[PDB]
């Protein structure tokens, strides 16, 4: 059996990244699908340490919070910087993919209707931040943050994806971050997952909403 | 090191910080940002996020509280043993912070007709700590492990001003409650915790806790 587990619901919501991220670096990991009826019962809910999804597992040491899992993987696979210099400006990255993320989540679960107008003309203003990020690494052209791949990068692209779903063109006015989906999406072993039916047969989000 | 904290005055997100470098004997300065000076924007637009706290470590520039907390708790050795614990901590101070992003909604935007809910909900959201604690030398020691980590200064911090918020809200937690006396007595913290530098400072920018 693999060592790594997922536990969700069946999208790609908060797991996305952390899928990305375990195909790019050739992991093997299993999928365990929870539906809303069975989260319902309350007995997996009540187990869970915040009382929520996702939960992950390996081997016997069970995690939960998705930038946890991000982070551990990110340790243990070397994707948080070459050094701790690095590892903090990662993290800094990841902080701010996590403030956009919540608005994003908020929006589509909390007030779509009504909000997403003012979400998207305040968009550039949130997804700016990361293309300056890029214009000072590099000149854009490799990753976030050093000369190598990170857990934020995955999550950025993810973060990336779904925001061009959102608002397409949105990347219109940001040619590095546009270049950056482009380049890191035609990875060999990401491209192969991101056209997989694994990937594209799941929503992004739970409530027909993106 | 030297390290420099931007900050509105007000402990919020900068609490849990101050407490650990505190406790660790380290020595920063504090830049305390105006009105004025915020409502200037120069400085807002500055920031990477347009966003305090703004951290100086050396010539090493920082935004994000959570990202100044694990810079210190990296840089410190307060981020557990080894990886096992690493991620264990993430788990703690990532639930220390939705919890804290659920009081700063209160707070800031529906303390008047929230706040009976919210300290409703509460005894729920307190009890995953208090459980993770009886999973740990039996809640003698820290959150994680036994060393020191940058989630209990972040976990510390969330139980103090939710004691302001709902007075007796760890009564029913044991551990928890004995946690607090024990991280609050080591000698460096408290007396920072009983410092006008602290006690002076509101704990939130509304006036409201
Ligand atoms: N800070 C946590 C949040 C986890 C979370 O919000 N989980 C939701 C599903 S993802 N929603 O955007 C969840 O488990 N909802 C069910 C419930 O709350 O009863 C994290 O894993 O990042
Ligand atoms: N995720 C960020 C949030 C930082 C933040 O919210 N900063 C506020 C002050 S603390 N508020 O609860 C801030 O800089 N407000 C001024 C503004 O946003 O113009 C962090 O540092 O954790
Ligand atoms: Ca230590």
């Amino acid at each position: 059996m693999p060592p790594y587990t997922v536990v969700y619901f069946p999208v790609r919501g908060r797991c996305a990244a952390l899928r990305m991220l375990l195909a790019d670096q050739g992991q093997s990991w299993k999928e365990e699908v929870v539906t809303v009826e069975t989260w319902q019962e309350g007995s997996l809910k009540a187990s869970c340490l915040y009382g929520q999804l996702p939960k992950f597992q390996d081997g016997d040491l069970t995690l939960y919070q998705s930038n946890t899992i991000l982070r551990h993987l990110g340790r243990t696979l070397g994707l948080y910087g070459k050094d701790q210099q690095e590892a903090a400006l990662v993290d800094m990255v990841n902080d701010g993919v996590e403030d956009l993320r919540c608005k994003y989540i908020s929006l589509i679960y909390t007030n779509y209707e009504a909000g997403k107008d003012d979400y998207v003309k305040a968009l550039p203003g949130q997804l700016k931040p990361f293309e300056t990020l890029l214009s000072q690494n590099q000149g854009g052209k490799t990753f976030i943050v050093g000369d190598q791949i990170s857990f934020a990068d995955y999550n950025l692209l993810d973060l990336l994806l779904i925001h061009e779903v959102l608002a397409p063109g949105c990347l219109d006015a940001f040619p590095l971050l546009s270049a950056y989906v482009g380049r890191l999406s035609a990875r060999p072993k990401l491209k192969a997952f991101l056209a997989s039916p694994e990937y594209v047969n799941l929503p992004i989000n739970g409530n027909g909403k993106q």
